[PDB]
């Protein structure tokens, strides 16, 4: 039932998911001048060399690339995290125009898109259990700005025509998520939530300071996706982003000076 439209979008979500008005909702505006540098934060450990991608799916709200998370093959550790978090999937949020599309904002600036790499804490054994825990998930967020192409994104771009409408999926093996990462792993971190229903308050957010650049042609391909199933009226999958939510007694910490 939920979506991103006038009648089912973010301002409606609290009726089905009352935690939408909770104390640790995401995304937020990152006020860079208010974030405190924390010299106790470790460098983030991103160990993606043995990642095994499986499939790409249009889920009606975004598209997602799924990984084999049955072993410790692609894991996030360190930074603000205690323990080991397995990569489950990545997906994106994007706009109808290049000046909107990100969920997090940086001093109110919106990027054209935002990549989310979703990981779950192995101490909970499975993602469904993990979303019921306050430290269940770690989502690595990466901003996309429009300029030069990101060569590592092209394999994703090129298969989107095969998953246009909701419910379509394809095999998507040997995709290397290292090709989506910026140079620097400098980050902001704070405790928050899933940014889509069920909006569970289970996420340690790790948002990288450095955006990746993608080309206009790459982002245009995202915007050709459809929210609708084949057979329903065509509605472009654009503006699939939740706006910034109240910070409410949280501190955002910076890994860098
Ligand atoms: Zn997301």
């Amino acid at each position: 039932h939920w979506g991103y439209g006038k009648h089912n979008g973010p301002e409606h979500w609290h009726k089905d998911f009352p935690i939408a008005k909770g104390e640790r909702q995401s995304p937020v505006d990152i006020d860079t001048h208010t974030a405190k540098y924390d010299p106790s934060l470790k460098p983030l450990s991103v160990s993606y060399d043995q990642a095994t991608s499986l499939r790409i799916l249009n889920n009606g709200h975004s598209f997602q690339v799924t990984f084999d998370d049955s072993q410790d093959k692609a894991v996030l550790k360190g930074g603000p995290l205690d323990g080991t978090y397995r990569l489950l999937q990545f997906h994106f949020h994007w706009g109808s125009l290049d000046g909107q599309g990100s969920e997090h904002t940086v001093d109110k600036k919106k990027y054209a898109a935002e990549l989310h790499l979703v990981h779950w804490n192995t101490k909970y054994g499975d993602v469904g259990k993990a979303v019921q825990q306050p430290d269940g998930l770690a989502v690595l967020g990466i901003f996309l700005k429009v300029g030069s192409a990101k060569p590592g994104l092209q394999k994703v771009v090129d298969v989107l025509d095969s998953i246009k409408t909701e419910g379509k999926s394809a095999d998507f093996t040997n995709f290397d998520p290292r090709g989506l990462l910026p140079e620097s792993l400098d980050y902001w971190t704070y405790p928050g939530s899933l940014t889509t229903p069920p909006l569970a308050e289970c996420v340690t957010w790790i948002v990288l300071k450095e955006p990746i650049s993608v080309s206009s042609e790459q982002v245009l391909k995202f915007r050709k996706l459809n929210f609708n199933g084949e057979g329903e009226p065509e509605e472009l999958m654009v503006d699939n982003w939740r706006p910034a939510q109240p910070l409410k007694n949280r501190q955002i910490k910076a890994s860098f000076k």
